[PDB]
């Protein structure tokens, strides 16, 4: 009979400041350091795996550099519930990862090679903003068709294309250099001039407007850009909004501008489930304290344990839900581009969202 917004009274526990430090250290030094050090690790498999074949022009490189596309996506997607600091301050979410894409823009580019409009700073309020020129997506879109390697005699590349592949992959490595990077040492820029990890692990306002631990945890909890931005995002956005625009639509999932696919992110791959899935993972990570961490093998300096302590039915709520709306999202008709009237599973999976989400902000609610 219990659940989020019916809770029984705390227990009356409430957590030390070097209890919550230790959660946030935590935090810093086995979920976002490492999900960003493999990051940088894949993105560099990635590049080589796409120079490889730039340089062969071999279906066996082309593979290659699809599994390694997808593969530097795992930890990127698994990075979402942490969005704040240098991906936030650095523009690199946008950089990285715009959506949708500037179409008109990108084959103009390959006609003109006028490459120059793809490495400007992202300016979000032009359509020909560079980020839409660039990122994950420009990549997916040339390496991939309907879910499967880019045939390379039924679509041939231009070679201004591959190209254009080329400097795509640059920017994505580069980026992903920053990433890690400001985290770990900082870039020595206006917007982040020393080391986000240890600006986070002192929570001393020194920089950064870390301002003691209560604002570091509810950071990792936050609805702009933390743990509750992404289960919101995932539900209200991310399913929610292609699945909207595909019931106004024909319903034909073959028609090349159906607006339901076209709103679809990584349909070009079929990507998209398993970003859904491991952006929700990222949740879990952050909760449990480690990567690929769950409650049976939880780290003790985790807001698992703290939501515990504080409430253990709480705890056991979120818990539930976490694995709940994994499923949910696991349950949906694959690939989601040609699943978008999948009703059941796609409602049990914007529901469960909603409610990690409601989960979440009671959590934060322990802490301020
Ligand atoms: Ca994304
Ligand atoms: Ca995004
Ligand atoms: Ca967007
Ligand atoms: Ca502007
Ligand atoms: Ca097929
Ligand atoms: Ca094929
Ligand atoms: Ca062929
Ligand atoms: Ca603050
Ligand atoms: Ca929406
Ligand atoms: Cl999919």
């Amino acid at each position: 009979t219990y659940d989020f917004k019916n809770l029984p009274a705390d227990s009356g526990a409430k957590p030390t400041e070097d209890q919550m430090s230790a959660v946030v250290a935590t935090f810093v030094d086995e979920v976002a350091l490492p999900t960003y050090k493999d990051m940088l690790t894949k993105m560099t498999a990635y590049k080589n795996a796409v120079d490889k074949f730039i340089a062969s022009g071999s279906k066996n490189d082309l593979a290659d550099a699809c599994d390694a596309w997808r593969a530097v996506r795992v930890p990127w997607e698994q990075s979402e519930a942490f969005l704040f600091g240098v991906a936030d301050l650095a523009q690199l979410d946008p950089s990285l990862d715009s959506w949708p894409l500037d179409k008109n823009g990108i084959e103009e580019i390959i006609a003109t090679g006028e490459f120059s409009k793809i490495s400007g700073a992202v300016d979000e309020d032009a359509e020909d903003g560079p980020q839409n020129l660039r990122g994950f997506h420009t990549a997916e879109k040339m390496l991939f068709l309907d879910g499967e390697p880019r045939d390379l005699e039924t679509s041939p590349f231009a070679k201004n294309e591959l190209e254009y592949l080329k400097l795509v992959s640059e920017r994505m490595l580069s980026d992903t250099q920053d990433l890690y990077n400001g985290w770990l040492k900082g870039l020595g820029t206006s917007d982040v001039p020393s080391s986000y990890a240890e600006a986070m692990k002192k929570h001393d306002g020194s920089a950064y407007s870390i301002g003691n631990v209560y604002q570091a945890i509810e950071l990792m909890l936050n609805g702009n850009n933390g743990m509750a931005g992404i289960s919101n995002e995932v539900g209200s956005a991310k399913i929610t909004d292609p699945v909207t625009a595909w019931n106004g639509s024909n319903k034909d999932a073959t028609d090349p501008n159906n607006p339901g696919v076209l709103a679809v992110e990584s349909w070009y791959s079929w990507n998209s489930l398993d970003d859904y899935k491991n952006n929700i993972v990222s949740i879990k990570n952050a909760y449990f304290g480690g990567r690929d961490l769950d409650e049976e093998s939880a780290s003790e300096s985790s807001l698992h344990a703290l939501t515990k302590m504080i409430n253990p039915t709480l705890d056991s709520l979120m818990v539930v839900q976490i694995d709940k709306t994994i499923d949910a999202i696991n349950a949906i008709g694959y690939p989601f581009r040609n699943n978008l009237g999948d009703t059941e599973h796609i409602n049990t999976a914007t529901e469960a969202c909603a409610d990690l989400t409601t989960g979440l902000g009671v959590v934060k609610s322990k802490f301020t």
